[PDB]
């Protein structure tokens, strides 16, 4: 009467309906929910995903270390939602942001929501008020760590030394990630990994985010003998829409975003329609130069090229189908 199979797939189908698709998935499958996602600014994060970037109506946690470009990505995540007519919203607790950064990603910022709380409460309650009125694409809080409880920003004491921002988190994403789904809008979540959790409320938000980005600094870009930039490495560790586990690798150059013409250099290769030689980097017989950055350089002008390899790319991987 079994076969592992019939009786494999049936399960899989119930286990699906009873929990969300997604609940549970081979790792070498195909997806083809296309969902309405917000392009990650970065190609290869953007199908380490397997969906095209950022799902709509989820939650999402960019954790890191300081300085691994986990902003920027969410700032490049602003900016594409915005350039698709989106509504944005920050919510900030670090001050750190820089608009003129944000600018050069391609944000608008004078047309984007920002929010500076007293409170941890707050920051979380300013934030689910703008999130049901159904009006934003994305929502992005700077510091999960930030997000620190009124009773401890208050006076208060050495005696209830709770577990607080903790369950703080959990009360708040128990009733924001239901509204986020109804609005269709993206929540990310930035974590800076330096309390006993990732960042101490990223407890729940291991369990509540349906995307998780393992986001981390990895290298220098030289060229020659100098600093160019830094090449950043990101892990989908969760994914509750397309097989997890999935990796990318991109380039921000000092001042600038995630690098376009890198991630073709990058993408090329790997996918065979830019031979790298050892040194040497070549695209259609064509001489693109020795050494990532004079490739880079080369495409970067050459925009002609770089925009038929971003075509053939593309193609090959796919963005608009169904």
């Amino acid at each position: 009467a079994p076969d592992r199979e019939k009786a494999l797939e049936l399960a899989m189908a119930q286990i699906d309906k009873n929990f969300g698709k997604g609940s549970v998935m081979r790792l070498g499958e195909e997806v083809r929910q296309p969902i309405s996602v917000i392009p990650t600014g970065s190609i290869s994060l953007d199908v380490a995903l397997g969906i095209g970037g950022l799902p709509r109506g989820r939650v999402i946690e960019i954790y890191g270390p300081e300085s691994s470009g986990k902003t920027t990505v969410a700032l490049h995540a602003v900016a594409n939602a915005q350039a698709a007519g989106g509504i944005a919203a920050f919510i900030d607790a670090e001050h750190a942001l820089d608009p003129e950064y944000a600018k050069k990603l391609g944000v608008d910022t004078d047309s984007l929501l920002v929010s500076q709380p007293d409170t941890g409460e707050q920051a979380l309650e300013i934030a689910d008020m703008l999130v049901r009125s159904g009006a934003l694409d994305i929502i992005v809080i700077d510091s999960v760590a930030a997000l620190v409880p009124r009773a401890e920003i208050e006076g208060e004491m050495g005696d209830s030394h709770v577990g607080l921002q903790a369950r703080l988190m959990s009360q708040a994403l128990r009733k924001m990630t239901g509204a986020l789904n109804n609005s269709g809008t993206t929540a990310i979540f930035i974590n800076n990994l330096r309390s006993p959790e990732t960042t101490t409320g990223g407890k729940a938000l291991k369990f509540y985010a349906s995307v998780r980005l393992d986001v981390r600094r990895i290298e220098t870009l030289k060229d020659g003998t100098d600093a160019v930039g830094n090449r950043t490495r990101v892990k989908v560790v969760k994914n509750k829409v397309s097989p997890p586990f999935k990796q990318a690798e991109f380039d921000i150059l000092y001042g600038q975003g995630i690098s376009r013409e890198g991630s073709l250099i990058d993408m090329g290769v790997e996918h065979g329609f830019i031979r790298k030689s050892g040194s040497w980097f070549t695209y259609e017989g064509e001489q693109l130069g020795q050494g990532k950055e004079n490739a880079r350089k080369f495409l970067l002008e050459n925009t002609d090229v770089a925009n038929e390899i971003e075509k053939k790319i593309k193609e090959k991987l796919g963005i608009g189908a169904v």
